[PDB]
């Protein structure tokens, strides 16, 4: 999948991202890049296949170099079925939320949020819609 949702300003504390979306039939990944200039701040990656294993890898990309994967088992995404994932921006990390339910927290890595300029959204899913807004 191919996307970018411009962050104007960076990602700010008490900012919440929703992604709305169908995951394609049998799909093999999704990927979700904050990006700050050539670094990933955060990418969120759900793998529905490593080693019949199904697993969300979540990481950051710093001057090129992937560093310390995170992993996270619980997998609530299903081929063709519709999802929402919601990303709370916290000061101390990003707080993933899929289907009202929380899955996830990933702290920052990259401290300074306003450089975040953009969401990338990739993979096989059928976008519906990308926003965001404060609460
Ligand atoms: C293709 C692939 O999934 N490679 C993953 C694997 O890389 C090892 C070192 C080797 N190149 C191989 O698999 O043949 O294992 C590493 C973790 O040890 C990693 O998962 C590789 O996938 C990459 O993961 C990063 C996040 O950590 C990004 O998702 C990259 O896009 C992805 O290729």
């Amino acid at each position: 999948m191919p996307y970018n949702l411009p962050l104007p300003g960076g990602v700010v504390p008490r900012m919440l991202i929703t992604i709305l979306g169908t995951v394609k039939p049998n799909a093999n990944r999704i990927a979700l890049d904050f990006q700050r200039g050539n670094d990933v701040a955060f990418h969120f990656n759900p793998r529905f296949n490593e080693n019949n294993r199904r697993v969300i890898v979540c990481n950051t990309k710093l001057d090129n170099n992937w560093g310390r994967e995170e992993r996270q088992s619980v997998f609530p995404f299903e081929s063709g079925k519709p999802f929402k994932i919601q990303v709370l921006v916290e000061p101390d990390h990003f707080k993933v939320a899929v289907n009202d339910a929380h899955l996830l927290q990933y702290n920052h890595r990259v401290k300074k949020l306003n450089e975040i300029s953009k969401l990338g959204i990739s993979g096989d899913i059928d976008l519906t819609s990308a926003s965001y807004t404060m609460i």
